[PDB]
């Protein structure tokens, strides 16, 4: 039985590209990926899962942006930031990330949730 | 934001008495526990929430069955037994446990899902 991590996911990101992360594990690593999120940036699943999302930055990320992001993980809070990222094959995107903490019952972060919308 | 761990429940565990145990954190504590198990031990959800499913067990608990759960949990796999356990008052009943494994999709344990029925 493998667990449905989906079935925490927003009207909103369901169709969408969308990580959930596992703050309790050494460096906050990936355990959940869409497929949109694997189509959009080119990688497989073997290649992302288990990793800190920050592979999606490259040489023309605002270093101020990824650390914006830090803190506001840091700050276990709702934030948006436009950034910078990257595929696989090196084409960069403007990705509006959003990020929002999920709590168990005892009201413990859990885990956050990330959805990526690239700006056109 | 609350993680909706019931959305991880078997169809038979929906209006069961259930534990979600996060083997992650230290002594495997529980993080979710449906009204029902709170109902049938006569505990609040402040005085669970967050600590080892042991506090269940009591003076004639059999030892050697605590031992039988807990290497059952060491080997990941999915295992009932029956265990004299108490209410918060002293009674004390007879629980068919169920306990399962949840793992996360790169397959590392994530959870432990546990189902208390009381043995008429
Ligand atoms: C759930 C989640 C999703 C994330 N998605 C992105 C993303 O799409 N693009 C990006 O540049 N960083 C993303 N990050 C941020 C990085 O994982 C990391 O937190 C960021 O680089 C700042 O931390 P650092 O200083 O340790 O690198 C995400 C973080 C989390 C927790
Ligand atoms: C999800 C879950 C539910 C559990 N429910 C019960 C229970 O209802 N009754 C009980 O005696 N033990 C229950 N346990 C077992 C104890 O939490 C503990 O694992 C057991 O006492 C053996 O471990 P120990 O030697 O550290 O005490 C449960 C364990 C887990 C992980």
């Amino acid at each position: 039985d493998i667990a449905d991590l989906r079935a925490l996911l927003d009207e909103d990101e369901a169709e969408m590209s969308v990580v959930f992360s596992d703050p309790s594990q050494p460096d906050n690593p990936a355990i959940y990926v869409s497929d949109a999120f694997l189509v959009q940036t080119g990688y497989t699943l073997e290649e992302v899962l288990g990793r800190n999302c920050r592979f999606l930055q490259g040489p023309d990320t605002n270093p101020h942006a990824v650390e914006a992001i830090r803190q506001g993980l840091k700050a276990e809070t709702r934030f948006t930031i436009d950034i910078l990222n990257y595929r696989k094959d090196g084409s960069a995107f403007v990705n509006r990330l959003r990020i929002r903490p999920i709590y168990d019952p005892e009201g413990n972060l859990m885990f956050f949730a990330g959805a990526q919308n690239p700006v056109l």
